[PDB]
């Protein structure tokens, strides 16, 4: 029957789902200590499913409100909610914070039976580290001859509405339709799952320090839903609007929200367009249609910075104000401006898309034998393919990158060499030499204080470095460009100072 079973140590919640879903919440810690789906225990026995590594101690209450059950867990700076609806095999959750947890990240981890749930979806065993020997920190491993990491399960938050772990008789999915209180914008990615040897972890990283570009946000994180299936795959269309009737701290209902609608125009039509709204309280995003038409998600009232991207490259920024119950009409327009192009390597999309090893880097370590050679490589304009240009240059692996190009007599005037990047590590930035002319050494970029390129990430501050080339420095015939990564810092192989390329363009 739908309801709550009370004992001194626990509340047992029965969702009354057709294929059965019951779970046990500790009244001492708020740990989920047992999960019964279709007559089968799914919870790892030695450690609970919980926020972080566990709340430790919490004040736990459980109440039925019509066809809903709410479990509330109160600590000093965090309130954890679990909500179920009669008939649905779902544990709906939301996490209210007034301060960032001590550890400096905010996550929910489900530690589940890896014999019953061995697989990870949608990316497969790239994040399966079971039987692995560590090759970097405590988070990148070699399993046989293949490099593996929990980070290789990651996906851009804009595209991460569902990820799962699964077996032949059970599937458990996170359904994530509310990233408003997260950090780092639409293109932030984070740890999704990890079959690590003792159990298979299913995550939602609400926020973290992994390649983090923004301050953390307080208030209500989520809702988020953990769906339990036999062999079905749940739709991401899951109503959580009933949260409005449960006195959930920090919850703002549809009625307390407004929208921004309009048309974006002017950017590169060969790329997907994204519009992004943010302030200290909340962040929102949407893809536009091919015509540039967009409507924001339902937004908390206030004033927002508004950004228009082609791919992940920002072409325009504006400001907009949102009021509850109202749609603000606001257009946005912009384009990437350079000049008369001599050569262009890559595209202005804020990504290393198309570069050597770019596709592999999302799902394996740079040291993996399946990677193509990092270099040092010589790229020759008009002969080399884009997949012959390294997605990243490391001070102590493939430094420097050499570019050969042909110029006509008409192209010997003044020019700008533009070196667009996505993400730096350990102070890495380019210094360029063109023939016998050496550009200035740019200062160190802002340190993001985390690994990235070795953990399937690339979305940084997107620093762009221009080098002014005087007239008569470019010559008719063959020219040589050398791109060195410089930094006062040092490291072994892929942990040496480095940056990931976005685009390299020479224009006049
Ligand atoms: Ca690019």
């Amino acid at each position: 029957a739908f309801g709550i079973t009370t004992s001194s140590s626990a509340y047992v919640i029965d969702t009354n789902a057709p294929n059965q879903l019951k779970f046990t919440v500790s009244r001492s810690s708020c740990d989920i200590t047992s999960i019964i789906h279709y007559g089968t225990e799914l919870q790892y026995s030695s450690q609970g499913s919980h926020i972080g590594s566990g709340l430790g101690s919490a004040t736990v209450t459980a109440t039925q409100s019509g066809d809903y059950i709410k479990v509330t867990c109160v600590t000093d700076t965090l309130t954890q909610y679990m909500v179920v609806h009669n008939g649905d095999p779902i544990i709906h959750m939301a996490t209210y914070i007034t301060a960032e947890p001590s550890i400096g990240e905010l996550r929910f981890i489900a530690r589940l039976n890896s014999d019953l749930l061995p697989n990870e979806e949608p990316f497969g065993d790239v994040s399966t580290t079971a039987d692995g020997t560590a090759i970097e920190g405590s988070d990148v491993f070699l399993v046989g001859s293949e490099t593996r990491s929990k980070f290789y399960s990651s996906e851009r938050f804009i595209d991460d509405q569902r990820h799962c772990i699964a077996g032949d008789a059970h599937r458990v999915c996170m359904i994530l339709n509310q990233y408003e209180s997260s950090s780092g914008g639409p293109f932030h990615r984070d740890i999704n799952s990890n079959n690590g040897g003792s159990y298979n972890a299913l995550y939602w990283y609400m926020n973290s320090g992994a390649v983090q570009t923004e301050s953390y946000r307080m208030g209500l994180h989520g809702p988020y839903s953990m769906y339990f299936s036999r062999s079905g795959t749940p739709s991401t269309s899951i109503d959580t609007s009933f949260f409005a009737d449960l006195d959930i701290k920090g919850y703002v209902a549809a009625s307390g929200r407004g929208k921004v609608a309009g048309t974006a125009s002017g950017a590169d039509s060969s790329m997907d367009w994204v519009v992004h709204w943010y302030n200290d309280a909340a962040q929102y995003w949407t893809y536009t249609s091919s015509s540039g038409s967009f409507t924001s998600p339902a937004m908390k009232p206030g004033t927002y910075t508004m950004v228009y991207y082609q791919g992940e490259y920002a072409v325009a920024t504006s400001s907009v104000t949102v009021s509850a119950g109202s749609t603000t009409t606001k257009n946005i327009s912009g384009s990437v401006k350079t000049g008369t192009t001599i050569f262009k390597i890559g595209e202005w999309d804020g990504q290393p898309t198309g570069f050597r090893n770019a596709a592999n880097q999302l799902r394996m370590h740079p040291s993996d034998s399946r990677m193509s050679s990092w270099g040092p490589l010589t790229y020759t304009v008009g002969s080399s393919a884009l997949t012959d240009f390294p997605m990243a240059v490391f001070k102590s692996v493939n430094n420097p990158v050499t570019i050969k190009f042909t110029a006509t007599s008409a192209q010997t005037g003044a020019a700008t060499l533009r070196i667009g990047t996505t993400l730096s590590f350990a102070g890495g930035r380019p210094q360029a030499t063109i023939n016998s002319y050496t550009g200035s050494a740019p200062a160190a970029p802002t340190n993001l204080d985390s690994r990235g390129v070795t953990r399937g990430a690339y979305r940084g501050l997107g620093e762009v470095y221009d080098v002014s080339i005087p007239s008569g420095t470019i010559v008719a015939g063959t020219n040589t460009i050398t791109i060195n990564v410089i930094s006062g810092s040092s490291g072994d192989t892929y942990l040496s100072p480095n940056f990931i390329f976005d685009c390299v363009e020479l224009f006049q």
